[PDB]
């Protein structure tokens, strides 16, 4: 019951052991809030472009328990979320939390595939956070995305780019990361082109620089240490520069051609914004409308 995503650090930490915070948080309480901070500052960044104002609807396509669903609605009363997972007691989880927190009448987690089942709304704002790489079928998912985005609603994704000719794909972890080219056309084949793409590798790979993590997690039950290895799989394609951790803010531009995406988010990620400048730029506006930042008493 957190966040679950990897997060970034400006800096390597010496003797920071990313594994033994996140496997051991009850040896390492405070360590973990020190990684919270930065989850949370992440998502700050992905979301300090958006008017919860003006939002009425939120989708999260990939909500797990429904973290973002649940808060989002709490702290906005106007807004009315749903959340998909495709692990059933994710959902019954998160229904059982939103009902013990009375958000029912807003608020609504379905079990079900993002890929083959229809979202049953039409959003404002759709949000899928480290979820696409998990899904075979992209084509599904993105047409799932599109036909329940209003015209003038926002995508924002935390995902993967391949920095390879060919996809990176591993069918025993179903993973498959799209290339460079591959998000361009996908993208704007759904009608989708990139309003910002905030490049976080450099910072991600900090804080998962883990020197004796292979070793470490070998004295570790094996369901820890299975768990565990895509973490270090990614840290190390992350370290060789084969992926790229990103942030994607994406909007609708159904009215343009498929050329005119195409070239549009070619143009984008050609120049892909460092993360710390994205987040110095959120820091130096003010404007921070989601998530917050726990504070003490
Ligand atoms: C992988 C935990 Hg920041
Ligand atoms: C090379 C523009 Hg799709
Ligand atoms: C204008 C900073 Hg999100």
């Amino acid at each position: 019951e957190d966040y679950l995503t990897v997060c970034p650090f400006e800096r390597k930490i010496p003797g920071f052991s990313m594994s033994r915070v996140i496997l051991n948080p009850e040896k390492y309480p405070l360590e973990r809030e020190m990684v919270r901070e930065k989850q949370v500052e992440m998502r700050q960044v992905l979301f300090c472009k958006e008017n919860f104002s003006r939002v009425q609807k939120v989708l999260d396509f990939g909500c797990g328990h429904g973290t973002d669903v649940i808060q989002i609605a709490e702290l906005y009363p106007h807004i009315k979320t749903h959340g998909f997972t495709i692990t059933k007691a994710q959902a019954e989880l998160g229904n059982q939390r939103i009902a013990q927190k009375n958000l029912g009448a807003r608020a609504k987690i379905f079990n079900k595939d993002s890929s083959k089942d229809a979202f049953p709304d039409l959003y404002d704002m759709i949000v899928g956070i480290e979820v696409s790489f998990h899904i075979r079928n992209k084509h599904g998912l993105f047409q799932n995305i599109s036909s329940s985005l209003n015209e003038e609603g926002t995508v924002l994704l935390i995902d993967y780019i391949a920095n390879t000719r060919g996809p990176i794909v591993d069918q025993n972890v179903e993973v498959s990361i799209p290339t460079v080219q591959e998000w361009i056309e996908l993208l704007a084949e759904h009608q989708l082109v990139i309003d910002e793409i905030i490049d976080v590798s450099p910072q991600i790979a900090n804080a998962l620089h883990d020197p004796d993590v292979e070793q470490y997690i070998k004295h570790l039950p094996k369901a820890v240490q299975d768990l565990y290895i895509n973490t270090v799989n990614q840290s190390i394609s992350l370290e060789r520069g084969w992926i790229s951790y990103c942030l994607f803010k994406l909007k609708k531009a159904p009215h343009l051609t498929y050329t005119k995406r195409c070239e549009w988010n070619a143009s984008k990620l050609s120049k892909k914004r460092p993360y710390p400048e994205a987040l110095a730029e959120m820091i130096n506006s003010g404007y921070i409308p989601y998530p917050k930042q726990q504070t003490r008493t």
